C-alpha cells in the first residue's frame, strides 16, 4: 500500500502522474513534464507576505460603507475564506498519496502551501476591518447560503480520500468487510480522481474569479484599496493554480500519460460538462443572497450572471468541452486592469 | 470519517492537537498554542531560494578532493537527500488527517514545504558538482549503507498511515476483513503517533545535526563554500522544525493537552529511550562507511562519535528523557560559527 519511501529503483520518467509507484527520491534535475517544474519556480518567485500590505485605511472605508454593501463585501470575503481553507489542506490530503512523479508531488505541496498564505491574508483583512473576527469566522461554518454555493466541494475530496484508503489497505477486488461486500476497482478510483480534478479546475478558474470581480468592484470606486492589493496578489497565484489543473487534465486527455485516463476522460465527458454547469448555476444562485438587502451601482445580479456565463465559457473551452452559454463579450472589462 | 470541512461549529481553542474534529476554518487571529503561529511566522521570514547561492567553484574544489574525502562529502549529501525526500512528503501524509487545531495544521504544511526547498537545494548542488546527477540520485535508493535507517524511518510513518486509514474507515472495535480479525484501538493509534513524533524529533534533532558537522568541516578548510552557504540556511530552518516537535511532545507528555497522551508517554518511556539510543548507534555506525577509504583533517571517526553522543544527550534532555551517554562539553566548538 502507501509507503513514504518506496524501495524500488524506478525510472520516474516512465511513471504516470497518478497511481504508479510512490515517489521516493525527490530530484529536480530531470522531469517527465517540465510545466510542473516551471510552475514551482514561478510560484516561488511570487512569494509574498500578507502582513506587509497596509490595510489600515480599509477600517475607515469599511466603516463608511452602507450596510447593504458592507454585507456584499463581507459575504464575498467569507466565501473566499471557505474556499482557501479547503484548498489549503485538500491537495495534500487527497492528491498527495496518489502521485508518482516528483515534480507533481512538489508542485502539489507548493500549491497547497500558497493557499495557506491566502488564508493568512484573510485573517489580516478581517482583523483590521471588523472589531471581533469571531462573528465572521463562526458564521462561515454555519451560514446555510455559503454552504449552499459550496455544495459538492468537500464531498468530492472526501469520497476520493475514502476510496483511496480502501485501495491502499485492501487492493483491487471484491472483499468482505464486517459482513458487507465492498468492491475496490482502480478504474473507478481513476474516474473519482479525474472528476475531483475537473471540480478543482472549476473552483479555481470560475468560483474565485467571480469573487475577485465582487472584490475589485469596490476598488474601482476607490474603496478598499488595501484589500484590492492583496486580492491582486491572490489572483496572480490562482492563475498558476488554474494553469496547473488545465494541463494536468489536458495531458490526461491527450493519452500521452496513462492510456486508461484518456479513455475515462472521453467516457465521462458528460459528467465533466455537467459539473461546470452545476458550479455556474451555484455561483448565480448566490446573487440572491449577495444582493439580498440591496444591490450596488456597478454590481448587481444581472452583471454577475452575465460574468459567470462569460468566464464559464472561457474555462470550458480551455479544457475542450462544449460551451453551455451563448457567446458574449466581457460584461465587466474594467476587471482587466486588475488581473492575473 | 475524515472530512475536508467538518460542518460542526466548534470551539477549536478547546480542541486537542490530535484526534479531535478535523479543522474546518483556517483562522490565525487566535490560537490554542501560540508557538505554532510563531513557528509559521519565523519560517516565512526565513524564506530563501537555492538558485541565488552560487555553487560554481565547488566543482573545482570537489574535483580536487582526495578520493576518500569525496566519498565522505557525497555520501553525507546522499543521506541529507534521503532524509529530506521523506520529510517533504511525510508530515503532510501522516499528520494532516489527525490534526484538530488550525495553527498546527498550517505549521505542518509550512514545515513540509520548507523541506522541499531543501530537496531543491541538493539538486542545485549535485547538478553543479557532479555533472551526471543520476549516478548520485539512483544510488540513494539502493545504497545498502544509507538503507537501514531509510527503512526504519519510513516504517513509523507507514504504520501510522495504515492504522489511521483503518481508524477513519472502520472506527474502533473488532472487525473482520476477508476472514481475518482486525482490532482498531484509539489507544494504540495514540501510542503510534507518539512514537512516530519521537522518531521525527530524533531525525531533525540528531540525524541532521551529525550530517551538518560533516558539511561544515569542509567549509572550515574553505572548500565547498557554496554547499556551506546552503547548509547554513537549511540548518537555520531545522532549528525551527526541531522546536516544533519538542513542543508537541512536551505538551503531549505534560497531560496539558490530552490526559491519555500523558499516560501513554509514561508507559512508552523505556522504548522512547531505546528509539533514541538506536538512532545514535546507527549514526555512529555510518562513520565506518564514511571513513572507508581513509579520514580527513578536522574530523575523524572518534571526534564524530563524540559529537553524536553529545548532541543525543542534549536532545533527549530537552524532551525529558534520561541521558544515555556520559556528559561532556561540545567536542567540536568550531561548528557554532555555522549553526544558530
Ligand atoms: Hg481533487
Ligand atoms: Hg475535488
Ligand atoms: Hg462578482
Ligand atoms: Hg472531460
Ligand atoms: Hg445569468
Ligand atoms: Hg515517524
Ligand atoms: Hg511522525
Ligand atoms: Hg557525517
Ligand atoms: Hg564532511
Ligand atoms: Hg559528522
Ligand atoms: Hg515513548
Ligand atoms: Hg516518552
Ligand atoms: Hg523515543
Ligand atoms: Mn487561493
Ligand atoms: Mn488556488
Ligand atoms: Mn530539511
Ligand atoms: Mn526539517
Amino acid at each position: 500500500a502507501y509507503t513514504t519511501f518506496s524501495a524500488t529503483k524506478n525510472d520516474q520518467l516512465k511513471e504516470p502522474m497518478f497511481f504508479g509507484q510512490p515517489v521516493q527520491v525527490a530530484r529536480y534535475d530531470q522531469q517527465k513534464y517540465d510545466i510542473f517544474e516551471k510552475l514551482i519556480e514561478k510560484q516561488l518567485s511570487f512569494f509574498w507576505r500578507p502582513e506587509e500590505v497596509d490595510v489600515s485605511r480599509d477600517r475607515i472605508d469599511y466603516q463608511a460603507l452602507p450596510e447593504h454593501e458592507k454585507h456584499i463585501f463581507i459575504s464575498n470575503l467569507k466565501y473566499q475564506t471557505l474556499l482557501d481553507s479547503i484548498q489549503g489542506r485538500s491537495p495534500n490530503v487527497a492528491l498527495l498519496p496518489l502521485i508518482s512523479i516528483p515534480e507533481l508531488e512538489t508542485w502539489v505541496e507548493t500549491w497547497a502551501f500558497s493557499e495557506t498564505i491566502h488564508s493568512r491574508s484573510y485573517t489580516h483583512i478581517i482583523r483590521n476591518i471588523v472589531n471581533d473576527p469571531s462573528v465572521v469566522f463562526d458564521d462561515i461554518v454555519t451560514n446555510e447560503q455559503i454552504q449552499k454555493r459550496a455544495e459538492g466541494i468537500s464531498s468530492y475530496y472526501d469520497e476520493l480520500i475514502e476510496m483511496t484508503s480502501y485501495w491502499h489497505l485492501l487492493g483491487e477486488g471484491t472483499h468482505t468487510v464486517n459482513g458487507k461486500t465492498v468492491t475496490v476497482s482502480l478504474r473507478e478510483l481513476k474516474k473519482k480522481l479525474y472528476l475531483c480534478l475537473m471540480s478543482v479546475n472549476a473552483l479555481e478558474a470560475i468560483r474565485f474569479y467571480v469573487s475577485f470581480a465582487c472584490s475589485f468592484a469596490f476598488a474601482e470606486r476607490e474603496l478598499m484599496e488595501g484589500n484590492a492589493k492583496i486580492i491582486r496578489l491572490i489572483a496572480r497565484d490562482e492563475a498558476l493554480h488554474l494553469t496547473g489543473t488545465q494541463h494536468m487534465l489536458n495531458l490526461l486527455r491527450s493519452g500521452a500519460d496513462d492510456p486508461e485516463m484518456a479513455e475515462i476522460a472521453e467516457e465521462c465527458k458528460q459528467e465533466c460538462y455537467d459539473l461546470f454547469v452545476q458550479a455556474a448555476q451555484q455561483e448565480k444562485d448566490w446573487a440572491d443572497y449577495l444582493f439580498r438587502d440591496g444591490s450596488m451601482i456597478g454590481l448587481n445580479k444581472d452583471i454577475l450572471c452575465q460574468y459567470v456565463e462569460y468566464i464559464t465559457n472561457i474555462r470550458m473551452q480551455a479544457v475542450g468541452l462544449d460551451l453551455p452559454f451563448n457567446t458574449r463579450s466581457n460584461p465587466i472589462p474594467w476587471i482587466n486592469t486588475w488581473l492575473v
